[PDB]
């Protein structure tokens, strides 16, 4: 996260780290036994992290959880990132309490305007790398189509929305993906793609998740 700020211990609840030997993702709890994460995550052998704020250090609240299994949206075209969302299956249940809670799917989009919250442990400069070992948050708004379309020479699908500001300083970055974009109280977006981070006229790409409600139910319901 470049422009953010520390987020204080646990007050994400919902955010998980993605480790498979090292934090390579973010992803979000939506219920006891599942994380959210972006299709472009992927891979084996990962760990769930629940509870943490330094991603370093043991502090006492985690919940470390070995994922069973992995399903990449049927659709993901990594070519173009259209359907940029992975569901993660935990080998055991979550033990719920503050420090560790789920988001919400939503029950309709949000809207344009919209301030959301965007967290995770990703690189937190805009030219060079710096690495937090604690969560960091951003608030910004949801963009217009528009705005959306016109910000990339690559292709933006109706799978896809645009949070962040187009006079730059402040977006998400690399490690925050597969992380959470929370707006209405709900889980809105997946940290998913952009060109850099936080430069001007280049707002970061999120998976739009309010149109795949349907098939993380259905997925759910049987797996
Ligand atoms: C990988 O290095 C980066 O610093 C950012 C990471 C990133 C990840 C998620 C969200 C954001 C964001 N700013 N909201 C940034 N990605 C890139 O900079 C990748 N862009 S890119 O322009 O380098 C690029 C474009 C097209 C292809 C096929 C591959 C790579
Ligand atoms: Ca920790």
């Amino acid at each position: 996260i470049v422009g953010g700020y520390t987020c204080g211990a646990n007050t994400v609840p919902y955010q998980v780290s993605l480790n498979s030997g090292y934090h390579f993702c973010g992803g979000s709890l939506i219920n006891s036994q599942w994380v959210v994460s972006a299709a472009h995550c992927y891979k084996s052998g990962i760990q769930v992290r629940l509870g943490e704020d330094n991603i370093n250090v043991v502090e006492g609240n985690e919940q470390f959880i070995s994922a069973s299994k992995s399903i990449v949206h049927p659709s993901y075209n990594s070519e173009t990132y259209n359907n940029d969302i992975m569901l993660i299956k935990l080998k055991s249940a979550a033990s719920l309490n503050s420090r560790v809670a789920s988001i919400s799917l939503p029950t309709s989009c949000a809207s344009a305007g919209t301030q959301c919250l965007i967290s995770g442990w990703g690189n937190t400069k805009s030219s060079g790398t710096s690495y937090p070992d604690v969560l960091k948050c951003l608030k910004a708004p949801i963009l217009s189509d528009s705005s959306c379309k016109s910000a990339s020479s690559f292709i933006i699908t109706s799978n896809m929305f645009c949070v962040g500001y187009l006079e730059g300083g402040k977006d998400a970055c690399q490690g925050d993906s597969g992380g959470p974009v929370v707006c209405s109280g709900k889980l809105q977006g997946i940290v998913s793609w952009g060109e850099g981070c936080a430069q001007k006229n280049k707002p970061g790409f999120y998976t739009k998740v309010c149109n795949y409600v349907s098939w993380i139910k259905q997925t759910i319901a049987s797996n």
